[PDB]
């Protein structure tokens, strides 16, 4: 935003803290904590995690934190510069293991990841977009399986599911607007810096 010096993009829930409390530690005055800031300074926006890319890509935050699922499930091109480390999940294909049969339908609520994923292995399948609660497709035969990410599986198990395969594993990253670093070097690149020397796994 041209009203502030730099806006930050941050995921509201459990990677939220972290994000705030490394950046902080990086160099950015950040305002008190859904748009924080004064005219000039570091502003902050409380977005959802999956909203983040879409603020960052239109410039509208320079930089932000967002998971590594939704990255790959966004039909947007990120820079991402740093690996944070903590906000850790996996990627996985989940089915109830009982159903063995062929795989025509999966649900999920990353579809760009998932149809990638299925072409990639030369494989046509219907995939069909929930909002949540997708173990829920798998358990009512909805889908013959489905595309989730999973933390500590307590979910899929309590619904009776099995993660068959892992497909992709994923952490907090920071993710930069390619015009700002080149209009905002001066910030950005020690940023990015120090950012790394505050992160791992």
């Amino acid at each position: 935003m041209r009203r502030f010096a730099l806006t930050v993009a941050l995921p509201k829930g459990r990677m939220f803290r972290e994000a705030y409390e490394v950046l902080k530690r990086a160099g950015l005055d950040l305002p008190e904590v859904l748009l924080h800031g004064k005219e000039g300074g570091v502003a902050l926006l409380e977005l959802r995690n999956k909203d983040v890319p879409i603020y960052v890509d239109l410039g509208i935050a320079e930089i932000g934190v967002v998971g590594k699922d939704v990255l790959l499930d966004s039909g947007r091109d990120l820079f991402e510069p740093v690996d944070l480390g903590f906000g850790a999940c996996r990627l996985s294909l989940i089915r109830r293991p009982g159903d063995t049969g062929p795989i025509r339908r999966v649900a999920t609520k990353y579809p760009n990841f998932t149809a990638r994923l299925l072409k990639e292995r030369g494989w046509a399948a219907d995939v069909v977009e929930l909002s949540g609660n997708i173990e829920l497709a798998a358990v009512t035969g909805l889908a013959d399986a489905v595309v989730d990410v999973v933390q500590t599986g307590a979910t899929l198990r309590a619904a009776g599911l099995v993660e068959v395969e892992v497909l992709a594993h994923s952490t907090a990253r920071l993710v930069v607007n390619r015009q700002a670093l080149k209009l905002k070097r001066a910030v950005l690149k020690p940023l990015i810096q120090r950012l790394r020397e505050l992160s791992g796994s």
